[PDB]
C-alpha cells in the first residue's frame, strides 16, 4: 500500500463529527477558509500542475492539528481496523472536522499527482464533478450557513501510456477520496436534519445544497474508481506463479465513514420532504444525484454486480 499512495492517510473518527451548523462553523470554518483561499490563490487554477503546487503549498501552510493515532478504540471492531488497514488509513486524534480539512487536501494532492503525470481517461464532465467535490466540501465548511459556489477545475490531459500498477494507485487514492466525501456528506446531512428539526429553513437549505454537491462529487469519485477497477481487472488476466494478491476492497458493513453517512441519510427523509413543501428545488436534484451515485456503485463495490 505504501508503494501506491502516501500513507498513513490520517482521518478522524466519523462518530465524532459535529451535528449542527453552529457547531460545525465553530469547529472548522477558520481552517476551511484558509484551505479555500490557498486553493484559489493567484495562479492556482491555470492548469493542473499549478493546482497541485497550490494544494501542497496550502497543506504546508496550515497549523498542524493531529495528535497521533487513536490507537486503542473500544468502539472499533477488528473488522473496522482491517477495513482501514487495507487502504493505509490511520484514525487520528484531534479535532475531527479540522482533520477532515487536512485529509481533503491530502486526498486531492494524491489524485492530482497521478493526473499531472499520466492524465486521465475520464470524461471532462466527470472530471469536473469529481475534482469539484473538493471545492464543494471546503467551500461549504468555510461557511456552512451558505450554499457553496462552484469553481473552475483545470482539465486533465489525455491518459498516457500505462505504468505498472497505476490502476491500483488510482484505486487506492480514489478510496481516500471516498472517505473524505463520506464524512463531508454525513456532516451536511446531519446539519440538514438538525436545522429542519429546529425550523431553520435557511440552514436546512444550505445543508441540502452541500449534501447534493457532495453527492455529485461522490458520483464522480465512483466513476474515477470504476475506471481504475476496470483497468485493474485487465492487469489481473495474467496468471502468476506467486499467490495472486487481490486489490484491497472496502467491506461495507465494516467501513465506519460509510456506516455513519448511511445512518444520517436514513434519518433525513422527512427533512427532504419538508424542504420540498417549503419551495426548495434541492430535494429533486438531490434525489437525482442520489440515484446516480447508487447506480455508480456497480463496478466499484464488491457487494454490487
Ligand atoms: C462497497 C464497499 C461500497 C463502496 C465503495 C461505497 N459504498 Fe455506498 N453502499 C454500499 C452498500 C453495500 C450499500 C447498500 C446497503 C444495503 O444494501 O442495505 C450502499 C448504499 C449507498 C447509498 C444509499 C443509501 C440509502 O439509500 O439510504 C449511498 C447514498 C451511498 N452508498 C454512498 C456512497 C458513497 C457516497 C460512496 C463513495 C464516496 C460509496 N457509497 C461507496 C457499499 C459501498
Amino acid at each position: 500500500v505504501a508503494q501506491v499512495a502516501t500513507v498513513p492517510f490520517r482521518l478522524g473518527r466519523p462518530e465524532e463529527l459535529p451535528g449542527t451548523l453552529d457547531e460545525l462553523r465553530a469547529a472548522v470554518s477558520a481552517r476551511a477558509g484558509e484551505a479555500v483561499r490557498g486553493l484559489n490563490r493567484p495562479g492556482a487554477r491555470t492548469d493542473l500542475a499549478a493546482l497541485l503546487a497550490a494544494t501542497e503549498r496550502t497543506r504546508a501552510a496550515l497549523a498542524p492539528v493531529g495528535a497521533g493515532p487513536v490507537g486503542d478504540d473500544p468502539s472499533e471492531s477488528e473488522a473496522n481496523r482491517d477495513n482501514d488497514l487495507a487502504f493505509g488509513i490511520v484514525r487520528t486524534r484531534g479535532p475531527v472536522a479540522e482533520l477532515l480539512v487536512d485529509a481533503a487536501l491530502a486526498a486531492l494532492a494524491g489524485i492530482l499527482e497521478v493526473a499531472v503525470d499520466r492524465g486521465s481517461d475520464l470524461e471532462d464532465a466527470a472530471w469536473q464533478r469529481f475534482i469539484g467535490g473538493f471545492d464543494a466540501l471546503l467551500g461549504w465548511l468555510a461557511d456552512p450557513h451558505s450554499a457553496p459556489r462552484p469553481a473552475t477545475v483545470p482539465g486533465a490531459g489525455p491518459a498516457g501510456p500505462p505504468v505498472h500498477q497505476d490502476a491500483l494507485r488510482r484505486w487506492v487514492r480514489g478510496h481516500h477520496v471516498f472517505m473524505v466525501l463520506a464524512q463531508g456528506c454525513a456532516l451536511a446531512t446531519a446539519c440538514l436534519r438538525d436545522s429542519a428539526a429546529r425550523g431553520d429553513l435557511p440552514g436546512a437549505e444550505a445543508s441540502a445544497a452541500a449534501a447534493e454537491a457532495l453527492m455529485r462529487g461522490c458520483q464522480g469519485a465512483l466513476l474515477y474508481a470504476g475506471d481504475a477497477n476496470r483497468e485493474q481487472y485487465n492487469e489481473q488476466i495474467r496468471p502468476t506463479l506467486m499467490p495472486p494478491v487481490a486489490p484491497p476492497k472496502m467491506s461495507g458493513l465494516h467501513w465506519r465513514d460509510h456506516e455513519v453517512l448511511i445512518k444520517e441519510l436514513a434519518g433525513s427523509r422527512d427533512a427532504w420532504e419538508w424542504l420540498s413543501a417549503q419551495g426548495s428545488e434541492r430535494p429533486a436534484t438531490f434525489r437525482a444525484a442520489l440515484a446516480e451515485t447508487y447506480d455508480s456503485h456497480i463496478g466499484v463495490c464488491g457487494h454490487f454486480v
